[PDB]
């Protein structure tokens, strides 16, 4: 009962459920299941399937669909691909995504069994930068960039996907979100990596954050963070949006630091 022209625009994003199996008893965000998708050439592919249970009316479904149209257009190694969406007749809709072996980046860097070097963590920060560079080039604002929202596949390739302590100054006071506010959040993401998943601003409450920043207080330099990279963080946290670097400047800048380092436990 959605708009006919909108339904036609979405068809390329929709998966006929006749080609999807969802292992509802195999859980992986938080409602995420193992799935098996059958692609149009006959390819059986292993996916993660999330059920968007918070949907209800035509508006939300419409929003959801056009969001899907956008996400589906995005092709980049460092951006999580949407494989499709599934509109079930008797159940809330499903997002279908490629399976990511190593889950999200925050969990991966937090667990003590893993031992990423300084080069590894900068490397992970660099890949995020590349994906964000691409997203910005497509005039897409992320709004929710954080370590927890970046995925990590079998090749250790970081995928961007979608929070006051990550938000830019001008977003906290004006709910204004731009690619330059994404930059502020990417700076926080960098701090997250170089701390190996520490919680940002531990001793300041979610409401006292804005006055904290207006004092000039910033996240302290992480134990693992090289001085040139800490200066990159602070540029990302300048109050005037236009002063902050572009993601293209960040790819080129961070890459230069990355190249000075040797020793990787997780390559590519
Ligand atoms: C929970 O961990 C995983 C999560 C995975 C995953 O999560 C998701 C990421 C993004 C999205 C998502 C992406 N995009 C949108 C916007 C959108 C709006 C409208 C239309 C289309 C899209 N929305 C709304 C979304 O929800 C959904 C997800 F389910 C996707 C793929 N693979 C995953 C793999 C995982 O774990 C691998 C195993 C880890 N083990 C290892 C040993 O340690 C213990 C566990």
């Amino acid at each position: 009962a959605l708009n006919p022209e909108l339904v036609q625009a979405v068809q390329h994003v929709v998966i006929g459920p006749s080609s999807l199996i969802v292992h509802f008893n195999e859980v992986i965000f938080g409602c995420v299941y193992h799935g098996t998708l059958l692609d149009n050439d006959g390819k059986k592919i292993h996916c993660a399937v999330k059920s968007l249970n918070r949907i209800t009316d035509i508006g939300e479904v419409s929003q959801f669909l056009t969001e899907g149209i956008i996400m589906k257009d995005f092709s980049h190694p460092n951006v999580l691909s949407l494989l499709g969406i599934c509109l079930r007749s008797e159940g809330s809709p499903l997002v279908v995504l490629p399976y990511m072996k190593h889950g999200d980046l925050r969990n991966f860097i937090r667990n003590e069994t893993h031992n990423p070097t300084v080069k590894d963590l900068i490397g992970f920060g660099l890949q995020v930068a590349k994906g964000m560079k691409y997203l910005a080039s497509k005039k897409f604002v992320h709004r929710d960039l954080a370590a927890r929202n970046c995925m990590l596949d079998e090749k250790f390739t970081v995928k961007v996907a979608d929070p006051v302590k990550w938000m830019a100054l001008e977003s906290l006071q004006t709910q204004k979100f731009t690619t330059k506010s994404d930059v502020w959040s990417f700076g926080v993401l960098l701090w997250e990596l170089m701390t190996r998943g520490a919680p940002p601003y531990p001793d300041v409450n979610t409401f006292d954050i804005t006055v904290y920043l207006l004092q000039g207080r910033r996240l302290l330099q992480p134990e693992y963070c090289p001085d040139p990279l800490y200066e990159v963080m602070l540029k990302c946290w300048h109050p005037k949006a236009e002063m902050r670097p572009s993601f293209s400047e960040l790819v080129s800048r961070i890459s230069a630091i990355f190249s000075t380092f040797i020793g990787e436990h997780y390559v590519h």
